[PDB]
């Protein structure tokens, strides 16, 4: 069987605010790995503007998302076969307060369930169960 993701992308009503807290868009980044060592321990501009030079042969792709504040998506991925971890970057307004990375090691050939959300700060991964 293949390694089968879905993930439910909740962006939140209070999305990346403004300085003035006025919600506004965040852009997302997902990165299929086979390895995550260096994808955790690369700056921001980095991953976002050189990933292919930065990441080498750990990078198997790279996919872009614009979400907008209160918005909801559901996207299904099979994992390529050698790809082991699934890394997310959000541009976030002030990256020194934002979690604005993360990293999830996804089991090989076994079907995984996520709920994503985008809160004003921070990217949280919860999984979700079957059915």
């Amino acid at each position: 069987p293949p390694t089968r993701v879905v993930i439910w992308l909740h962006a939140a009503p209070n999305l990346n605010p403004s300085a003035a807290g006025q919600a506004a868009p965040l852009r997302l980044r997902l990165y299929e790995l086979k390895k995550d060592t260096a994808f955790g321990r690369a700056d921001y501009f980095a991953l976002t503007d050189n990933a292919q030079s930065t990441l080498g042969g750990d990078l198997v792709e790279q996919d872009e998302f614009l979400l907008r504040p209160g918005e909801e998506r559901r996207i299904e991925r099979t994992l390529d076969e050698q790809t082991r971890q699934l890394g997310f970057v959000a541009a976030y307004r002030d990256l020194d307060r934002a979690t604005w990375r993360q990293v999830l090691d996804v089991p090989g050939q076994r079907t995984s369930h996520l709920d994503i959300t985008l809160g004003a700060q921070a990217i949280g991964i919860v999984a979700r169960p079957a059915p």
